[PDB]
C-alpha cells in the first residue's frame, strides 16, 4: 500500500469533516467528473490564477463522492493526495524513483477499486532537465486508465505544455473561473461558522459582504476566493487576539479598518475626526503655503472626496498644477504628504524632467524579459506595489513625450497600469500631482495676483496645446497657482524664517530673529521679485543674513543665539555681533 | 530533534539576557502578535530596508514571550530560528534536505507548546524558482 | 549569509577590501554588507610619502636583484612615476620603475 505511506485520502478527509465544503463550483465539478467518465483525454487539469480554488474543486469533488453525486462509474473511486515524499523518500540508488513510482501506479488498479492520484501540481513533473524521471512511467502506462486529476496555474499550465507535449495531449485543460463579489461572499458563507467556530467569535453577515467587495477594491493582487477571506479570517482573528491578550467580526469597525492595516488606505479606516484629517489639512497647508489657497482647498477637497471611497473607484485623485515658478508648484505637493503620511519624503518624486520617448516609459514601468537588467519600475511600478495609496509627483509632467502621457492616461482614469514585467499595478488609490511652467506666459503680465480670467483662458489654451485634451479631461483639478502678492510675501519672510530655524539641525546657535518691522520689510520688499515668485526670498536670506551668520559663526563672533537689526536696499540689513 | 540541530531558541536567548532589549515600536510588536494570534494564515513577514530593526522586532517578540506580554493565546509558546542549514546543510540524496525540514515542520506543530518558526532572509523560501521550492 | 551571523554579532573580525567601484557595486547588489563593515577611506600616498616607502622596501629590492639603489634613484621613481604613469597610483608606479630597474641591472649582467 504506497498510498497509505505516501498518500493522503481525500475521501478519508472528506468523511472526518477535515476539508471545507464548496460552493458554486458545481458545474465547474461536474466538468471535472465528465472528464474522468472518458474513455480518452480522461485526465482533467485545473488550470487558473493561484487561489482560484483549483483545489478547492478536488476537496470539493472528494465531498461529492462520499455524498453520491458523482456518476457510479466514478464514485466507487477513491481520491489520493501524492507526490513530493513519493519521490524523495528514496534518493540514493538510480532508479528508485521509478520503483517508487511503480507499485502505486500498479496498486491503482489491483482490484480495489479505481485510484484516481492527485497532482495538485502537475508542473511540478516532467522532469528537472526531463532526465526520464520516472515521468515516462505516466505516458508509458497511461493507457491503462490509471485517471489522475491534476492542477497547475495558467502560467504554469503554459510551461507544462511546452516542456512535455504529451501532457497536453493526455490531459483536458480546464479553466477554472474566479468568482464574483456576490459569488464570493457565497463561499464564505459557506466558511463562515469554520471561522466563527475556530476562533470564538462572531461574523456579521454584512462582514462578509463587506470583505469581499472591499477585497475587490483593495487587494487588487490577490485573488477573491483568497482576499475576502484572508480579511475574514485575519479580522476573526483580532478580534480572538485583542480578546484573549493580556465578540463579533464587524463590517466596518473590524474588517474595514482591518484591511486597512494590512495594505493602507486611511480612508477604510473610517476615521473617527475629518478635523484631524482634513480640516487641519487646510489650515497646516495654508499655514506653511502663504496664496495659493485655491490650490489648498482643490486638494483638500479632492482628498476629501476619497473618504470612506466615495471617490471613484479608477480614479486617483489628480490635480496638474500651473502658475508661476516660486508659486509652490510642488512646495504643495510636498506639504500634502507632508500632512497624508506625516512626512513630506513619503512622496515618490517622478523625474520627469528626463523624458524621451524611448526612454520615457521604460524607467517608470521598466521592460519585458530578453532586455538588459530586468528590474523594472524604476519610478512607478516598484513604489506603486508596495505603497497603493501613495502621492506621486510629476515634476514638469509637461516634458513628458505621448507614450508617458498614454500611461498618465490610463493612470488617471483606470489606473491599471501595466508594466513592463505584463503585470499590472492598479493605483486607482494614490494621489497624481502634475507640474507644468506653460501658464508663465501669460501670468508674468502681472496683471492682478489672484489669476484672472483672461489670463485664466491664455494658461488653459497653452495647456490644451500642450497636452491632448485626453489627458486634460481626466484630472480632477487644474489649478493656476496665483502670484505672491506683497500681503503675502510679509507671511512668507515670517515662515522662511522660522523654517529655517527648524532645519537648523542643532541650534546651539539659534535665530533670535529680531527681524522687527523693519528687516522683515526689508526681506519681504527687497525679495519681492514679483515675477519669480517667493524663490528669491531664500536667495535674499542666504546672501544677506546665512552668509555673514555663516562667518561670524566661523570665527567664533558667536556662541549662542543670533542677533539681528538693520544698519544704515543699501542697508543689507546685516546682523549683529554677539560675543 | 532537528530543531536541535537547525535553529536557535530565541526565547532562550532571550531568557538568557543574550539579546537586546527592545525600544519601541509597539504597534509593530502589538501587530505580529495579532497576526500570530490568527487561526488561519498565521504567517506575518516583516518587510522594511535593511538597518530599520526588524530583527530586533522578532527579538521583541521572544521577550515578549518570556515575560508573558504575550495574548494567553500565544502566552505558551516558543520561538526558534531556523538556519538555512536545514536545506543548506547539503542537498546530497535528492529530497533528503527537503525531508529535514519537513521533519522541522513535524516537530513544530506537534503539541510541545505553541512553537514558533522564525524565517530569517525569507528570500531563501524561494527555493530554484519553484522546482526545488518543493 | 556569507559571514552575516556572525558579523551581525561582532564575532569572527572581518577585515575586507576593495576597489571604490567594487565597493560600488557591493553597496548597490547587497546593502547589508555596507551595514556590516565599516569603511575606511584609504589615500593614495604623496610623493614624499612614496618615497618613504621605496626607501623602506629598498633592502627587499637590493637582496633579491644582487644591485644596490641610490636614495636619488628612489626619488626619481616617484616624481616619474607621478609626471609619467597617471593612470596608476603611486605605490606600484614607483615600485615598478624600482623593482624593474634593478632586475634590468642583474639581467644585464647576464647578457655578457
Ligand atoms: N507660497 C509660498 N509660501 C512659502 N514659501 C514658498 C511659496 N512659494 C514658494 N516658496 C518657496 O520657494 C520655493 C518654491 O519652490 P517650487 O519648486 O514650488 O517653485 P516651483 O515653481 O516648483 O519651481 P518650478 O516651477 O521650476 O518646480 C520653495 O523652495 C519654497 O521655499
Ligand atoms: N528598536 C530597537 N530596539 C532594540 N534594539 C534595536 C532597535 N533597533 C535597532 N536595534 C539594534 O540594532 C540592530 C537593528 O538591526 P537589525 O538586526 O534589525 O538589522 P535588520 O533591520 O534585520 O536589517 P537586516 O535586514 O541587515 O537583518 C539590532 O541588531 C539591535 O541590536
Amino acid at each position: 500500500e504506497y498510498l497509505s505511506k505516501y498518500a493522503i485520502d481525500m475521501t478519508e478527509q472528506a468523511r472526518q469533516g477535515k476539508l471545507d465544503p464548496v460552493i458554486g463550483r458545481e458545474e465547474e465539478i461536474r466538468s471535472t467528473i465528465r472528464v474522468l467518465a472518458r474513455r480518452i483525454k480522461s485526465n482533467p487539469c485545473l488550470i487558473g490564477e493561484p487561489g482560484i480554488g483549483k483545489t478547492a474543486i478536488i476537496e470539493g469533488v472528494a465531498q461529492r463522492i462520499i455524498d453520491d453525486d458523482v456518476p457510479t462509474i466514478l464514485q466507487g473511486a477513491k481520491l489520493f493526495s501524492l507526490d513530493l515524499a513519493a519521490l524523495t523518500a528514496g534518493a540514493k540508488y538510480k532508479g528508485d524513483f521509478e520503483e517508487r513510482f511503480k507499485g502505486v501506479l500498479k496498486e491503482i488498479e489491483e482490484s480495489k477499486t479505481l485510484i484516481v492520484l492527485f497532482i495538485d501540481e502537475i508542473h511540478m513533473l516532467m522532469g528537472n532537465g526531463k532526465d526520464d524521471a520516472a515521468n515516462i512511467l505516466k505516458p508509458a502506462l497511461s493507457r491503462g486508465q490509471l485517471k489522475v486529476i491534476g492542477a497547475t496555474t495558467n502560467n504554469e499550465y503554459r510551461s507544462i505544455v511546452e516542456k512535455d507535449g504529451a501532457f497536453e495531449r493526455r490531459f483536458q485543460k480546464i479553466e477554472v473561473a474566479e468568482p464574483s463579489v456576490r459569488q464570493t461572499v457565497a463561499i464564505l458563507r459557506g466558511l463562515q461558522p469554520k471561522y466563527e467556530i475556530h476562533h470564538g467569535v462572531r461574523i456579521l453577515d454584512s462582514a462578509l459582504v463587506t470583505a469581499a467587495q472591499l477585497a475587490k477594491r483593495y487587494l487588487p493582487y490577490r485573488r477573491l476566493p483568497d482576499s475576502a477571506l484572508d480579511l475574514v479570517d485575519i479580522s476573526c482573528a483580532g478580534v480572538a487576539v485583542a480578546r484573549d491578550s493580556k465578540q463579533n467580526v464587524v463590517d466596518s469597525d473590524t474588517i474595514s479598518e482591518t484591511a486597512a492595516r494590512l495594505t493602507g488606505i486611511p480612508v477604510k479606516k473610517l476615521s473617527e475626526s475629518e478635523n484631524e484629517k482634513l480640516i487641519h489639512m487646510e489650515r497646516d497647508l495654508s499655514s506653511e503655503v502663504v496664496g495659493q489657497m485655491d490650490a489648498i482647498k482643490a486638494v483638500s477637497n479632492a482628498v476629501r472626496l476619497s473618504r470612506s471611497g466615495l471617490a471613484n473607484p479608477r480614479q486617483p485623485a489628480s490635480f496638474l498644477f500651473l502658475g508661476l515658478s516660486g508659486s509652490g508648484k510642488t512646495e504643495l505637493a510636498k506639504k500634502v504628504a507632508g500632512f497624508l503620511f506625516n512626512d513630506e519624503d513619503m512622496m515618490i518624486r517622478v523625474d520627469c524632467s528626463e523624458l524621451s520617448e524611448k526612454y520615457a516609459v521604460s524607467k517608470l514601468l521598466g521592460t519585458t524579459a530578453g532586455y538588459v537588467g530586468y528590474d523594472e519600475g524604476g519610478f512607478l511600478t516598484n513604489q506603486l506595489q508596495y505603497k497603493p495609496y501613495s502621492v506621486l509627483l510629476f515634476d514638469e509632467v509637461e516634458k513628458a513625450h505621448p507614450d508617458v502621457l498614454t500611461v498618465m492616461l490610463q493612470m488617471l482614469d483606470d489606473g491599471r497600469i501595466t508594466s513592463g514585467q505584463g503585470k499590472t499595478i492598479d493605483c486607482s488609490n494614490c494621489i497624481v500631482i502634475m507640474t507644468s511652467n506653460l501658464g508663465a506666459e501669460f501670468i508674468n503680465s502681472q496683471q492682478g495676483s489672484k489669476i484672472q480670467e483672461s489670463t485664466k483662458n491664455l494658461v488653459m489654451g497653452a495647456v490644451r496645446q500642450h497636452f491632448r485634451p485626453e489627458f486634460l479631461n481626466r484630472i480632477s483639478s487644474i489649478v493656476i497657482f496665483n502670484k505672491l502678492s506683497r500681503k503675502a510675501i510679509h507671511k512668507i519672510v515670517d515662515i522662511r524664517l522660522k523654517e529655517i530655524e527648524e532645519r537648523f539641525e542643532q541650534n546651539d546657535k539659534h535665530y533670535k530673529l529680531n527681524l522687527t518691522q523693519e528687516a522683515k520689510d526689508f526681506l519681504a520688499k527687497y525679495g519681492y521679485s514679483d515675477d519669480m515668485g517667493a524663490r528669491p526670498l531664500n536667495r535674499l536670506i542666504q546672501n544677506e543674513i546665512l552668509n555673514k551668520l555663516a562667518l561670524r559663526i566661523l570665527k567664533n563672533e558667536i556662541k549662542d543665539k543670533e542677533t539681528v537689526n538693520v544698519v544704515l536696499e543699501e542697508c543689507l540689513e546685516v546682523l549683529p555681533n554677539h560675543e
